[PDB]
């Protein structure tokens, strides 16, 4: 599927060279950054979408996530499906696990306090996470059957908002350096 959304946010820290490539391809080179999120996907997320991607390059030199990323409003919720990471594996309050697309994921919830949100400014909100137990190999055609995660989260009282915002396969970094090249469809 053709992606119609390009995500390129940074808090202004360090160097973030985000390249909007052809089709669903994009690349990022970052150095000594603050927090940033870059990726390609869809303007309107869907709980039934099946995301395909191929990370030709995944080379974080510190804290960085290769993850499905999106938001919902009413209520405001930030969500993640993390397939790979750098030096730090993200975790939070353990809820359970879900098997999907050949891997096993731990389900977590966290709360972000006075954090920047999709609407700008800062606020307190909840984040839903599915984090692979081990890093998914990169350079191959990978699939994320999002409906499996949505359904697993629901079973743990983790319900998403009614207003869907963007949904992208992103590269998120935090006070680190690295490189990534990903193709989404």
């Amino acid at each position: 599927a053709s992606t119609d959304y390009w995500q390129n946010w940074t808090d202004g820290g360090g160097i973030v060279n985000a390249v909007n490539g052809s089709g669903g391809n994009y690349s990022v080179n970052w150095s000594n950054t603050g927090n940033f999120v870059v990726g390609k996907g869809w303007t309107t997320g869907s709980p039934f979408r099946t995301i395909n991607y191929n990370a030709g390059v995944w080379a974080p030199n510190g804290n960085g996530y290769l993850t499905l990323y999106g938001w919902t409003r009413s209520p405001l919720i930030e969500y993640y499906v993390v397939d790979s990471w750098g030096t730090y594996r993200p975790t939070g309050t353990y809820k359970g696990t879900v098997k999907s697309d050949g891997g096993t994921y731990d389900i977590y919830t966290t709360t972000r306090y006075n954090a920047p949100s999709i609407d700008g400014d800062r606020t307190t909100f909840t984040a839903y996470w599915s984090v692979r137990q081990s890093k998914r190999p990169t350079g191959s055609n990978a699939t994320i059957t999002f409906t499996n995660h949505v359904n697993a989260w629901k079973s743990h009282g983790m319900n998403l908002g009614s207003n869907w915002a963007y949904q992208v396969m992103a590269t998120e970094g935090y006070q680190s350096s690295g490189s990534s090249n990903v193709t989404v469809w």
